[PDB]
Formats: structure tokens, sequence, C-alpha cells
């Protein structure tokens, strides 16, 4: 009679990321980021961020949406120095203070705690992020290579959407950023958005979560009601917090993503 074990209700960042690799090594490795241990063996499922740059975190009260955006945003600053990521927060809820050392912040703005400051940073923002967009002069052989610009990644670390929404009037947040998430790949933008579970069916229909989802971002569906979104691809049910069906084109498995004090 095998003795059972089940995925555990609570992994620590640590258990999960035991041998961080560095911002010694090459950019591949430094954004092949683990987000989650695997219910079939125990083994980290990763967002491969080299290629699919963002991740989607949906959630019903209390599932642990901000602690596993402060768990990976950790995870991505073990592997990236500040040369190499720079990080811009929208935590209305003022949840996300440690979730990155002041050194990986991305300047004196880095984070917003409203719609004042959000959409100035957003302005500001999609200004130099434009200035990295690929020309059509350029080869093929530099475009996969990135080669026409160099500098940090953009993780735009995104708690609680539908506040933002919400608090956005009826105008879209994010307008400045939203035409150019096509070439977020090309520009090294990253969105990481977490939602609660009533909102996010409605979100994946908008032009910023919407656009990352339509595009196979991985998406955690933690615990929720199924009536909140229902479609049967997705196995919404409730769940223990931190514990996720992980959607991507890439296949679809359940995992419990990483804890953090
Ligand atoms: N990865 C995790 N694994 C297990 N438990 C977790 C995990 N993350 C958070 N929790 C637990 O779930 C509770 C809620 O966590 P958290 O605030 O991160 O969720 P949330 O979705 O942001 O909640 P809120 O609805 O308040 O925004 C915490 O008390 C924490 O102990
Ligand atoms: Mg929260």
């Amino acid at each position: 009679a095998p003795p059972v074990r089940v995925l555990p209700e609570r992994i620590h960042l640590h258990e999960l990321d035991p041998n961080p690799p560095g911002p010694e090594s090459d950019y591949r490795t430094r954004w092949e980021i683990p987000i989650g241990l695997r219910e079939t063996d125990l083994t980290p499922a990763h967002c491969h961020m080299h290629t699919n740059p963002h991740l989607l975190i949906f959630g019903a009260a209390k599932s642990g949406k901000t602690t596993i955006a402060h768990a990976i945003a950790r995870a991505i600053c073990a592997r990236n120095s500040p040369q190499q990521v720079r990080f811009m927060l929208a935590d209305y809820r003022s949840g996300l203070l440690d979730a990155v050392p002041d050194t990986h912040l991305l300047g004196a703005g880095a984070i917003n705690r409203n719609s004042a400051s959000l959409d100035e940073a957003v302005q500001a923002l999609a200004v130099n992020l434009k200035k990295r967009l690929p020309p059509t002069d350029l080869t093929t052989a530099q475009l996969r290579s990135r080669s026409w610009w160099s500098g940090f990644d953009v993780v735009l670390l995104v708690d609680d959407w539908h506040m933002i929404v919400g608090a956005a009037g009826g105008m879209p947040p994010m307008a400045p950023l939203a035409p150019l998430l096509p070439a977020a790949a090309d520009i090294g933008l990253h969105i990481i958005v977490t939602c609660q579970m009533s909102q996010a069916y409605k979100a994946t229909m908008d032009k910023f979560v919407g656009a990352a989802f339509g595009s196979g971002a991985p998406t955690m569906f933690l615990s929720g009601e199924k009536q909140e979104f229902p479609s049967s691809e997705f196995k919404v049910k409730r769940r223990p917090p931190g514990q996720a069906f992980l959607v991507s084109p890439d296949g679809k498995e359940v995992i419990q993503a990483p804890y953090i004090e």
C-alpha cells in the first residue's frame, strides 16, 4: 500500500526556488521563473518569460494573490540585477512595499497607490518603452535577438486589477501602454497582474489583461466560485489558498503557488 503524498498547502519560495541562478547567467536562464509546485510530481512549473513575457493571477478573496505576486517578484530579482530588471508597481491596497528591494524599483515614482500616481507613471513608462519598438529597417536575425536596444526589462507588477478598473472611471486604465503590448517581447516588457475572480472574466476581454490572456499568457486560476468564471476549460472551483489551476497553451495543471512571509 503506497504512502500518500499530496500537494502541500504551503510551499515557501525557498522550497520552490532553492538554487536560483544569478545575474551572471544568460537571458534565457534569468527569465525561466519558477511559479509553483506541480501536483503531479512536486516539481516546479515555470513561466518561460524569455518567450511568453506575462503572467496572470486570478483569485477570490484571500486566495493568495498578493503574496504570490510578492514571491514571484522575489524569484525574478534573485535572477536579475538592477541593470537587468526594473519594477513598476500598482499597489492600491498598499501590500507590496517589500515585494521588490528598493534597488530594483523603477525610479522615484515606482510604487503607485492611487489613480493619479498610476496615470502619470504609466504615461512616462510608455514614452520610454516606445523608444524600444523595433524598426522595420532591421533584419529578422536582429528581431528575436533584440539587438537594436540594450537595457533593463520592465516588470509591471499590478495588484488588484479590479480596483484599478473601478477607480479609473469609465476610461480604460493603462491606455498609453495597451498599444505596445503586442511588442512586449521585443521591448522587454512583462506584466504580472492579479485580479479578483468575480471580475476576472470581464478582465479577460479588456485591452490590458485581456490582451495578455488572449495571446496565451499563463494564467493561475486560484480559488473561486465556478459561476464567476464557468468555462469548463478552466476548472474554477474552491481551492485552498495558494492552490491554482495553471492554464497556458503549454498545458493545464494544478500547482501550489509559492508562499512568503
Ligand atoms: N502561496 C500561498 N500558499 C498558501 N497560503 C497562502 C499563499 N499566499 C497567501 N496565503 C495565505 O492566504 C491568506 C491571504 O493571502 P493574500 O492576502 O496574499 O491573498 P489575497 O488574494 O491578496 O487576499 P485579499 O482578498 O485580501 O487581496 C494569507 O493569510 C496567507 O497566509
Ligand atoms: Mg490582495
